[PDB]
DNA sequence: CGTCCATGTCTACTAGACCTGGACGG
């Protein structure tokens, strides 16, 4: 769901569909209620870039392709359970919701947008959500600049542990990030956010923003039942024994160690 | 059987809503 997962993910499309032709129409489940891809081509490939928690992928039409097909863009939020999948045509998982068809010669695969609980939505145009701060992976100088000329916002009165949540600041980070984050420095996690950023306009909390996540793209991984072992052996915080953890201002959990900070619940 | 919990938004009147499924309780 992360940063870092949305990065693997489109790595994986990329390396995973380096060889293959995709050919036909993309096909969308029923029960699916993000809209319907109107592309069509004999011949095309695709490739993938993620920014922050989003994933671009491009459909190229190779050339002389038929119909007329100019490239097309979507882009993908995964919510709390999105993935992509390459798996063989006839042997399709359970929920998912958008596939693309491997062309003949060789052996019919499907790639996949799946998705348990559908929270996660495309849409029609390669545009990155407006709004969203720059990648805390990709576009590290970028993101650190956005956070650093906007401390007068007033996302930043909240706790840091809600600030780093905010994707208009912190495009990448999720609740598990924000944990480790957080544990790496030992700033306590209902600090205010603006005192944790205004007295550093060794790593600081925002360069954190970038390695860790980036720590995580480094693991390989997230299925791209052995991974999920390396990723629960590189967790220090989240949901660990010893850990206290709190319900934050929308319910979700934050797990830390020690004080809570001045603005706990 | 039931309750609770989960890597996020998204929406509409901060408190749900949107989903499925696994762990675990009785």
């Amino acid at each position: 769901g992360e940063g870092p997962e949305l990065h693997l993910a489109s790595q994986f499309v990329n390396e995973a569909c380096r060889a293959l032709v995709f050919g036909g129409c993309v096909e969308k489940s029923s029960v699916s209620r993000n809209p319907e891809v109107p592309f069509e081509s004999s011949a095309y490939r695709i490739s993938a870039s993620a920014r922050g928690k989003e994933l671009r992928l491009i459909l190229s039409p190779l050339p002389g392709a038929q119909p007329q097909q100019e490239p097309l863009a979507l882009v993908f939020r995964f919510g709390m359970s999105g993935s992509f999948q390459l798996v063989p045509r006839e042997e399709l998982p359970r929920h998912a919701h958008l596939r693309f068809y491997t062309a003949p010669p060789g052996p019919r695969l499907a790639l996949c947008f799946v998705d348990i609980r559908r929270f996660g939505r495309w849409d029609l145009g390669g545009k990155w959500q407006p709004g969203r701060g720059p990648c805390v992976l990709q576009e590290y100088q970028q993101f650190r600049e956005n956070v650093l000329r906007n401390l007068a916002d007033k996302a930043f009165d909240r706790p840091i542990c809600e600030a780093l949540l905010d994707q208009r600041f912190f495009n990448g980070i999720g609740n598990y990030l924000r944990a480790e984050i957080l544990y790496r420095l030992k700033i306590p996690p209902f600090e205010k956010a603006r005192s944790v950023l205004e007295a550093l306009q060794n790593p600081d909390l925002l360069e954190l923003c970038h390695s860790v996540p980036k720590e995580v793209v480094q693991l390989g991984g997230r299925g791209y039942e052995e991974d999920f072992a390396a990723f629960r052996a590189w967790l220090r915080c989240y949901g660990m024994p010893g850990m206290s953890s709190l319900q934050d201002r929308h319910g979700r959990t934050i797990w830390f160690q020690g004080d809570p900070g001045p603005l706990a619940p």
